[PDB]
């Protein structure tokens, strides 16, 4: 008798949302024994080699003594790094072509919202004002993308194909057809000097927290507009409000915030130059994500291969 | 006291390696990394030696005269630096031609000698010999008959393959069937069992190998892309691999490099991913070529032949 391995589903989602996930995972991984952490006895916990996680309680993972690796269901991993790094087990984030497709679409959709003056036209409508605003071509309009990763590079390609003059920024050098790529801290402020619409798709780390502070925001040309699809703490909220109120930044589309759901007292809900979205730019698709987890687990069972994991020292 | 700026986004170790080779080939010249020059020293630069430079750095060399790339491919230089109107000199090097012609034959053999099928059998613990047919019975097509493409067609010819080549204007290559013009591409592709791409990326070659052109290849044809990623429609390629119409693809070049982790190419059973290594620039030979060009400029004022921006390659 040699106990076979099992999988713990470890989340702090609602019971309904966790059940939805369970069904999708069970269908994608039909040969596997997958159970909610709370359903396992102490002896069953010792049989777990893989945890599938969604905002897991880190104390639960510490009670899986033979855990080998961890699969998250989200692209962002800053809290996993902070809370689970000490267990020294590989953390596999979600990398999914469908997530990339969806985010790249979002990036273009909300770049268009800003570019085509949709907020100004909405304000005019409320005022019963009929007034056409001047148009300038995308080829004359510089769009900057911060982050050229699974999501950021995909976004730069959609924005390129829409005809924008696209500049991208990342930590290490990239080559992206039809996109001007910049790398390193040393080139950021120069890049920003040129950017009329700025899209943020960075991960949150010690190095990106507060990147878009008063100084960096002041690098943007007058009337520049910003889209934050990354994490709230990358963009200094106080500095953003000052820049909006001084007329130096024209508008901000914010999908991510320090506290979610955004508290009712936030000035962002009522600011005339802010568009609030409830963290929906690129929602995980449970079908495609489950099939990816499924393939990763199958490959592990077949060959011992653990998928690419987060470098803790890098932080993403 | 003119000086030379070395402008790259290579690693510090690779750029230092290059700097040593250039310093040896150009002993009388003051060559420094762009990041080491003060604003005043930047004003003394008349020549930039470049390898994936940030274009904004070149825009800060106000008395720049001309630019020498260390790479054969120039499409980003054209797009990003064309506006400065300084001559762009691409790398043409017999050793680069030799290396790429070698790569073309090496990876043609990888396909021809069934190396992927044998690797799949090995993973399955299956012992099974596959039928062999002579190279003289296998048609190989080369897209691009330039510095690299013609050299590749000659190596393939000499290995005994039945070689067809395609370019914009007519060529005569002994022992090779040469086709020219858009009008002859689809007819050529109809005959090709292994297709090697050695075109430059331009407005005219982007998306050349789309669903329609890929459908011209005979069933089971195999492809080698050593040109640029955008020349080959990725979605169309995957559909052709999955339908069984294309047998295998060796891909060295992609629209985004490094290839994103989400790319279907990494995991596809009928795809071999190479990290843009088919023909790396040889720092010794390329340095001696840059050296001779700079020396001739210092001696006579001659700027070497440069890229025609309207032509795009
Ligand atoms: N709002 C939503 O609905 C939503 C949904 C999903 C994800 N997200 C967010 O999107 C982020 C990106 O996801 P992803 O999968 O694209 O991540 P990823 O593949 O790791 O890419 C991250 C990119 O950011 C760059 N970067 C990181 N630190 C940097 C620094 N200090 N300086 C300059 N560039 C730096 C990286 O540079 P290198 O390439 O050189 O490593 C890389 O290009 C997530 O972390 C998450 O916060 C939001
Ligand atoms: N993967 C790697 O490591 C690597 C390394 C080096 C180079 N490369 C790639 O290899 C490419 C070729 O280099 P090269 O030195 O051979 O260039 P080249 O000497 O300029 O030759 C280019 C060839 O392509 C043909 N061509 C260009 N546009 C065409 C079109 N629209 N239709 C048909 N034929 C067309 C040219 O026709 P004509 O003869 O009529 O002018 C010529 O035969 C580079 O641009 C680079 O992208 C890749």
């Amino acid at each position: 008798f040699q106990s076979m391995s099992r999988i713990a589903l470890v989340t702090r989602l609602s019971p309904e949302a966790e059940a939805h996930w369970a069904g999708h995972l069970a269908r994608a991984l039909p040969g596997e024994r997958i159970d909610g952490f709370r359903e396992l006895s102490p002896a069953e916990r010792a049989e777990v080699d893989i945890a599938i996680v969604a905002n897991p309680d880190p104390a639960d993972l510490a009670e899986l003594p033979n855990l080998v690796w961890i699969h998250s269901l989200w692209a962002g991993v800053e809290r996993l790094v902070a809370e689970l790094g000490h267990l020294a087990r590989p953390i596999v984030r979600l990398v999914d072509p469908e997530l990339a497709r969806t985010m790249a679409e979002a990036a273009l959709a909300w770049t268009y919202y800003l570019f085509r003056d949709m907020p100004a036209y909405a304000a005019q409508q409320r005022a019963r004002v009929w007034k056409g605003l001047p148009y300038k071509r995308p080829e004359r309009t510089t769009v900057g993308v911060l982050g050229l990763g699974e999501l950021g590079a995909a976004a730069a390609l959609r924005l390129r194909d829409a005809g924008f003059d696209v500049h991208g920024w990342s930590r290490s050098p990239k080559e992206i057809a039809g996109v001007t790529c910049h790398a390193g801290e040393e080139t950021l402020e120069r890049m920003l000097g040129q950017v009329e619409i700025l899209v943020c798709l960075l991960p949150l780390t010690g190095e990106t927290r507060g990147l878009l502070d008063a100084r960096r925001l002041a690098c943007l040309p007058e009337g520049a507009q910003i889209v934050n699809f990354a994490r709230g703490p990358i963009l200094d909220s106080a500095a953003l409000i000052e820049a909006l109120d001084s007329g130096r930044i024209g508008h901000a589309v914010l999908d991510v915030f320090e506290v979610e759901p955004l508290p009712e007292a936030s000035p962002f809900w009522g600011h005339p130059k802010v568009t609030v979205l409830p963290h929906i730019s690129a929602a995980t698709d449970p079908e495609t994500a489950s099939a990816i987890v499924g393939a990763h687990v199958a490959d592990y069972r077949a060959t011992g291969r653990i998928p690419p994991s987060v470098d803790l020292t890098r932080g993403y």
